[PDB]
């Protein structure tokens, strides 16, 4: 998406941490009008704080984004203060670790509820005005590696993440006939992949990470997971998959169903 | 998990296709005590005219998977009826295809309960039990080639099957030390992939499909994706999230935390 100045960002969980970081940059860098929702008032608070003191357009509002009305009422209430979404930053996200044997079920449905129905909320209720807008759009979701990566104690947070990876890959298809673009950014949160990851969580910024997704906004890029480091460990889980696959090459079905692939590409038309 | 003659399994949505298939396989083959989970009695009904006519332990109970009390119940149902549950094959799925930008709040809701929290729901309910128990067990999560795949009009299908594929992978790191091991499993349901797997469609059987996963679950293995066709279209889907990483191998930040890596593998013991 181009043309950033001007157009409306909307930021779920934008008063705190990565969300905010997106926040600060879509607003001073690419001079955007963005809405940061969050559920808390002392966060949204903090960030009027910052905001107050550049020259800038943002507008706070209090939401809980697993409240499909509220959502909704957010949405319209950032049309009548801005105008219409152009680009919608689905970012919020909670995590509670530990033993997946020890988990609760109301351990499940809280995390389930803002990781996976919070970015659904949002999605179904911009995603529709975008497409009966014609004026085309952006979605970004912000999962996780974790959304590649199981890792011990990270069970519920894993299945969320890899759920609006999920999503994030379904838009990816039926957005692009409606101009609609689709971002899916993993920041995180073998032992390898852990000593890893600590070292980028160490130099990590929101800010940074912020015009990473700028970038990735204006180029239209799907995949944004921006660390060459986790290639070779990835490339190995990858092969894990690709080896189960060709691990029944021996078998005869699939010498029978080649057989029939064979001979349907003869006979028609390509 | 080995010796499975006299084990007991506990099959959802087993009145019915995929599912059946597994408890047929079980209960003939394998002679484990299966318990069949279904919510639609006339499902059971047909399944236990089938039983009835071979020599096999095989025991019906109606059950909602959404239903956490009912599920808890179920398997209390089944101890009595059997003893402990050794296997538990999470089968049950539905699926309902549309466009995104169309589908309702009701319809997310509807293949979120069954497709994700029915898994959910039997993993919490029969997992603390088998390590309470100490003998070791397995467990069985039924995806789909959708866990991978994302595909015009199944956007929410996608989304259920990659969050228990999420689920699969979390059980896969923390269960081997009690013994208890997990087999994602993943049937299915680029117009590449639509071609190769309306051939699968069309040899597909349930039976057939069952012994696969008899198979896996002798042998102890994760990954049951029985399809080398679709290795070729995998490995370049892999291909553009390793590139998506390694396209920042140039970004200096990168190569800063590569510095600190390097001098930490000097300094310190291994």
């Amino acid at each position: 998406m181009q043309d950033l100045e001007g157009k409306v960002a909307f930021v779920t969980g934008g008063g705190s941490g990565v969300a905010l970081g997106q926040a600060k940059v879509l607003a001073e860098e690419a001079q955007m009008k963005v809405v940061i929702a969050d559920i808390r008032q002392d966060h949204l608070d903090e960030a009027m704080g910052y905001f107050s003191q550049k020259n800038v357009a943002v507008h706070p509002v209090r939401l809980d984004l697993t409240d499909r009305a509220a959502y909704a009422a957010a949405v319209d209430e950032a049309e009548q203060v801005f105008g219409p979404v152009d680009l919608l930053c689905n970012t919020a996200g909670v995590s509670q670790f530990g033993p997946i044997e020890k988990a609760t079920f109301d351990d499940w449905d809280w995390q389930m509820d803002v990781n996976v129905n919070g970015v659904i909320n949002g999605v179904m209720t911009v995603m529709p005005r975008m497409i009966e807008r014609g004026q085309g759009g952006h979605i970004l979701i912000t999962a996780s590696m974790s959304a590649f990566v199981a890792l011990p104690t990270t069970g519920i947070y894993c299945t969320t993440k890899y759920a609006v990876r999920g999503l994030a890959e379904s838009l990816r298809v039926e957005m692009p006939k409606y101009n609609i673009g689709v971002s899916l950014l993993c920041p995180g949160g073998e032992a390898v992949f852990a000593g890893l990851k600590r070292v980028i969580e160490h130099g990590f910024d929101p800010v940074d990470l912020g015009r990473v997704v700028l970038d990735a906004v204006r180029n239209d890029r799907f995949w944004v997971l921006p660390y060459p480091e986790f290639a070779e460990g990835q490339k190995a889980r990858d092969q894990e998959v690709i080896d189960a696959m060709m691990s029944y090459a021996d078998h005869p079905d699939y010498a029978r169903r080649m057989k029939i692939r064979e001979q349907m590409k003869r006979d028609m038309p390509g």
